[PDB]
């Protein structure tokens, strides 16, 4: 009857409402202060009003909405004491294995359910294999991503979020296929009127997200990696085509070639292959169905490989406007395509960051790249993708020697969650 | 030493100030005022002021300029009489054989060259058939297109005409191979610095006119004939993608299609084919080398069908903007995409007129198919092109039986035509 939110962001409070109201657990959150400005405002406005509110935008959501209280906020991970029977994790996949290995012996022991909430490949892995020295039977779910999108309106009351859209579909997987911890996630998703396929395992979840595919290569090449890292000379835009973005023919290419790899890996672990077009113009965003051909979606696995190709790059280009967006006088529909690439900034502390695209692609893609030397597989299309991006580091480190720069910039990172993987897959 | 030119718009007084300022020709224009109060107010602002007037707008036009008087304007072709060494054809191609038969028979019987300005496949075989009856040693020249882009800035003086931009290259065949015509032609290209290539044959230059290949899919479409025709709830747009304008995988099959039953067609006749994608890239309008791989582009020809329809649909949706142009302090390029459709019209005679964009071209599919028949070569996508178009026209005359309708709403045209292009044929 314990339960312990790792994450103080609108996740962890749109999560927190969802157990607060139809759970039986003791919500007991935890952030981190030590380390960022951001979880002690968080943390300052908790403590002045000593509730969270989710508010929505779109009344199809109700069931989400509250207000609520904890029963503790604490401050930062190490401050956590006592047992608590199920730990949702709803912070970054890449600060899993380093918040977890904070948490006390006791702590550890007491834990029977991990709950994954927005992971990469390879969560349910790394977390099972650290969470096995201390528990023996660990329960580990993976949904395939976060429900939906959530964010704080206004940042001096980041207590107060708003939940804009939730998903049409999600993936859950458990390490325990139909426990009772499955079936009561099910019967709550089912509550709140989101569809929610349970799959074999979380590794299945896992693949069962778009980003996995798309955001590297369309953030690790080298017109993404000048606008994130040295900026350009005018806006330019993750989703729209050369000069204004970065999709290119090039691009697509290298998006097959990843998705071709990644689905080389699934098939050693015996998952099913990911349509991944179909995925997009079903799953994400729909097109006109003048656009694309309902035959070429449903076969995308079996094409030729210039097909798929120009499948992507024809999806890709359907959504530079929103194509059922209510066009103005001029037949103009909204633009959809104009979403800026954040920049590396200074925090609050004059430390120099790395947005989280691409920091967290990096992490996904070396724990791909580090999972297909393992199985001896060949991911020459990831290779480059981490190899450019190590290169832009470096450009930063040598070009602002002056500044002071976040561990994001070093090398190499993740050895701790590369050694649990190399553990899990030598057992299996 | 007479010139005899046919037409008094933009195009035709263009002409006329080059053969005015470099030829040694007296030079006749005719227009139409029996059939056009285009052309009446042409012949009023004529008389006016007894000039004409080229401006240029690129000062790199130096050479096309200037204020000219021509020995005559005649008010009808009718009017003509007399004897012409030389005919210039500054007309629409659907109406060379409409026009040179209102000729007299002294005037026919006079004529040593007939020179075709916007001819379309095969107006040089109409226009030799036709002219054989009265010399038998004609010399027909056809070019690939006009010059460059020359208008009317001020409708009320018609006679002031400014010529805006000029083609990078164009192609002459002429019947009677370097003949002394050619020769002359290729010296007058050379003092106004205009890149002129001379091809073996004039229907070699009549295949070198992008607008053949491109103009049918884009036009002869439902989504085009829909907003010519009948209109639509908000503007649409020639070049965008579906919803915005027709462009859509389907479209550039179709391009690709009727590419192709062309390129068979000129294999017959043992005229080169045309490197479409080359020709766009390289001669209509350039894109950035990201955009496109110079070898797909040099080998478009050998490459396979789809990767062909990729690099196509590619090709346009690189110009939805002017990537060459200054992009704007929020980084949005020229919308060069946003080209309206013109509809169907009422002439100041309350007439419905069909707009050139697609009169012009059902006139040159439909020469398409007829030399396709004579030769037993396929053509199913120009087929279909046609009978879309007849299709439209039968909705409209049954959807506006109250309007006076022009005679471009008739089957079946084109009959005269038809039969020169036969007689031409059999003969070779
Ligand atoms: N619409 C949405 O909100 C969506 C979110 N996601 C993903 O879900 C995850 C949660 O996102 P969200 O709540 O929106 O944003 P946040 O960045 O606020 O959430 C991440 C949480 O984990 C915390 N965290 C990071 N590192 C550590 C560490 N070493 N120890 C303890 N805590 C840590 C963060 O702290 P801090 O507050 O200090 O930054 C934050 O509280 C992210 O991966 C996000 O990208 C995915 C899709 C949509
Ligand atoms: N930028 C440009 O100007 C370009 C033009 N072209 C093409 O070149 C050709 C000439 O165009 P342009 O001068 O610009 O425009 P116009 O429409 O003014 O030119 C066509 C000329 O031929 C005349 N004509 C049509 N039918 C007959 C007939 N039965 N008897 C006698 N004359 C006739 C027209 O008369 P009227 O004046 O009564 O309409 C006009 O004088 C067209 O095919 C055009 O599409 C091609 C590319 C670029
Ligand atoms: N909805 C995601 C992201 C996005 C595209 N355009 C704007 N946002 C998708 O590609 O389907
Ligand atoms: N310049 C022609 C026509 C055009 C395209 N976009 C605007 N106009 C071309 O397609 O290359």
């Amino acid at each position: 009857s314990k339960l312990l939110m790792i994450g103080t962001g609108p996740v962890a409070i749109q999560l927190a409402n969802i157990c607060y109201l139809k759970s039986d657990y003791e919500i007991d959150m935890v952030g981190r202060a030590s380390t960022s400005e951001k979880s002690k405002r968080l943390y300052q406005a908790y403590k002045k009003e000593k509730q969270f509110e989710v508010k929505i935008q779109n009344e199809a959501h109700q069931h989400l909405e509250g207000k609520f209280e904890i029963n503790r906020l604490y401050k930062d991970v190490k401050n956590v004491k006592g047992e608590y029977e199920t730990v949702v994790m709803a912070c970054t996949a890449d600060a899993y294995y380093d918040t977890l290995q904070q948490l006390s012996l006791e702590t550890l022991q007491s834990v029977k359910h991990v709950i994954l909430i927005s992971p990469t490949f390879g969560s349910q892995m790394i977390v099972e294999q650290f969470m096995s020295k201390f528990s023996q039977d660990i329960e580990v779910i993976s949904f395939s991503t976060y429900l939906g999108d959530t964010r704080i309106v206004d940042k001096e009351a980041p207590n107060h979020v708003l939940t804009t859209g939730v998903k049409k579909k999600l993936y859950m997987g458990s390490t325990h296929s139909n426990s009772t911890m499955c079936q009561r996630i099910s019967a709550l998703a089912e509550q709140l009127k989101i569809q929610l396929e349970v799959v074999e395992s979380p590794l299945h979840a896992e693949t069962r997200n778009s980003s996995l595919y798309v955001h590297p290569p369309l953030f690790m090449n080298d017109f993404s990696l000048k606008a994130i890292f040295e900026g350009t000379d005018v806006p330019v835009y993750v989703y729209k085509l050369f000069p204004e973005g970065p999709i290119t023919m090039t691009l697509i290419r290298e998006m097959r070639l990843m998705w071709k790899e990644m689905m080389a890996i699934l098939q050693a672990f015996r998952v099913p292959s990911v349509n991944l077009l179909q995925f997009m113009v079903k799953e994400n965003y729909p097109v006109r169905p003048e656009t694309l051909d309902e035959g070429d979606i449903e076969h995308f696995e079996i094409l030729p490989d210039i097909l798929q190709e120009y499948l992507l790059y024809v999806r890709y280009t359907a959504i530079l406007i929103d194509p059922f967006s209510q066009p103005d006088e001029n037949g103009h529909y909204f633009d959809f395509s104009a979403v800026p690439f954040k920049q590396v900034y200074k925090n609050e502390q004059d430390v120099v960051q790395i947005p989280r695209m691409p920091s967290e692609d990096y992490y996904r893609t070396a724990m791909i790249q580090h999972i297909g030397k393992m199985l001896g597989i060949k991911t020459p299309m990831i290779d480059q993708f981490l190899t450019r991006y190590e290169a832009s580091c470096q450009a930063y480190k040598d070009m602002h020697q002056d500044q002071q720069l976040s561990s994001q910039f070093n090398t190499n990172l993740f050895e701790g969650d590369k050694a649990l993987v190399t553990k899990f897959l030598e057992i299996n």
